[PDB]
């Protein structure tokens, strides 16, 4: 398995993608966190796909480095 120290977050709400760069998900999904683009958007992965999603839609479980 990937290490338990892999940055990740829990979706608190559904997010449906409205462009082809966004990573959609459903409430409760555990998203692999890969980057923070700005004060509003993360990048991450779920089920092998990658894309952007709102910081405000998730609960951090393991934070990216600061
Ligand atoms: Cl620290």
């Amino acid at each position: 398995s990937v290490g338990s120290d892999q940055p990740c977050c829990r979706a608190l709400y559904d997010f449906e993608p409205e462009n082809e760069g966004e990573l959609g998900f459903k409430e409760g999904d555990i998203i692999t966190l890969t980057n923070q683009i700005d004060e509003n958007w993360y990048e991450g992965m779920l089920h092998g796909q990658s894309g952007f999603f709102p910081i405000n839609y998730v609960e951090i479980l393991v934070a990216l480095p600061h």
